C-alpha cells in the first residue's frame, strides 16, 4: 500500500450519475469529491490545474478510485445539452485552450493520453475544462491517429491528432466526426488523405489548426505549447475581426 491509499469509512457515496459506475460524494465528511468504482499510477505522477485531480485510491476490490469533483459532467454532453445553444466561438476556443493546457503538461512530462476527446474532458464551474480518464495510459478509431489505430504507434503526436478531432467536437456542438462514416470507411478514407471540411461558421483559420493536427507526419503536427498558445491567442493574433455568427 501507498500514501494515496485511504480506508472506506472516510468515503460517503450519494448520487449516481451515471467498465463500471461514477457516483458523486464525500471524504472526510468536509470535502464533496467524485469516485470511479471498477494499475493506474500515471493519475499518481500528473498534477496539473487542467488535468482532473486524483485524491485517493482503494484496493482490495471493490476499487474505488477518487478524483476532484466536477461540477458540470463531461464535455461531449455538455455541449450536446442546454449550454450547446448557447456557446460561441469565445467560449468554445477558451475550452479548447484550457485542454491544451492540460495536453501541453501532459507533453512536458513524456506521456501519452491515448484516448483523447470530448467524453473525456470534465467541465466545471466558469467554463473550466479539465482532462481526465488516463484509462489507456503510458510511457474507439474515429478520435485516433492513424498509426495508433493501425500499429500501436501511441505517441503525443497522436494525441495531438485526437485534440484536432476534439477541436471538431467542440464548434459542431458535440458531433460524432466523420458524420455518415462507419469506422472501416474512416480508416479507409484517411489512409487516402481525406480531412473533415471546414465546419460550418468555424474560421478557415481554425480548420487549419485542425488540418495541421491530422497530417500524416506524426512530427509534422505540432506541440500542445504551441496549441495552447495560439489558442490563447486566437483573437488578437488570428482573428482579431471576428463577429459572432448564428451558430459560433
Ligand atoms: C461524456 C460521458 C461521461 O463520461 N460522463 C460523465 C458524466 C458526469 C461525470 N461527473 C463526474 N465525473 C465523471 N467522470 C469521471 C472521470 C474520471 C474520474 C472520476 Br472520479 C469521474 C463524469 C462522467
Amino acid at each position: 500500500k501507498d500514501a494515496w491509499e485511504i480506508p472506506r469509512e472516510s468515503l460517503r457515496l450519494e448520487v449516481k450519475l451515471g467498465f463500471g459506475e461514477v457516483w458523486m460524494g464525500t471524504w472526510n465528511g468536509t470535502t464533496r469529491v467524485a469516485i470511479k468504482t471498477l494499475e493506474a499510477q500515471v493519475m499518481k505522477k500528473l498534477r496539473h490545474e487542467k488535468l482532473v485531480q486524483l485524491y485517493a485510491v482503494v484496493s482490495e476490490e471493490p476499487i474505488y478510485i477518487v478524483m476532484e469533483y466536477m461540477s458540470k459532467g463531461c464535455l461531449l454532453d455538455f455541449l450536446k445539452g442546454e449550454m450547446g445553444k448557447y456557446l460561441r466561438l469565445p467560449q468554445l476556443v477558451d475550452m479548447a485552450a484550457q485542454i491544451a493546457s492540460g495536453m501541453a503538461y501532459v507533453e512536458r512530462m513524456n506521456y501519452v493520453h491515448r484516448d483523447l476527446r470530448a467524453a473525456n474532458i470534465l467541465v466545471g464551474e466558469n467554463l473550466v475544462c479539465k482532462v481526465a480518464d488516463f484509462g489507456l495510459a503510458r510511457l474507439p478509431i474515429k478520435w485516433t491517429a492513424p498509426e495508433a489505430a493501425l500499429y500501436g504507434r501511441f505517441t503525443i503526436k497522436s494525441d495531438v491528432w485526437s485534440f484536432g478531432i476534439l477541436l471538431t467536437e467542440l464548434t459542431t456542438k458535440g458531433r460524432v466526426p466523420y458524420p455518415g462514416m462507419v469506422n472501416r470507411e474512416v480508416l479507409d478514407q484517411v489512409e487516402r488523405g481525406y480531412r473533415m471540411p471546414c465546419p460550418p461558421e468555424c474560421p478557415e483559420s481554425l480548420h487549419d489548426l485542425m488540418c495541421q493536427c491530422w497530417r500524416k507526419d506524426p512530427e509534422e503536427r505540432p506541440t500542445f505549447e504551441y496549441l495552447q498558445a495560439f489558442l490563447e491567442d486566437y483573437f488578437t493574433s488570428t482573428e482579431p475581426q471576428y463577429q459572432p455568427g448564428e451558430n459560433l
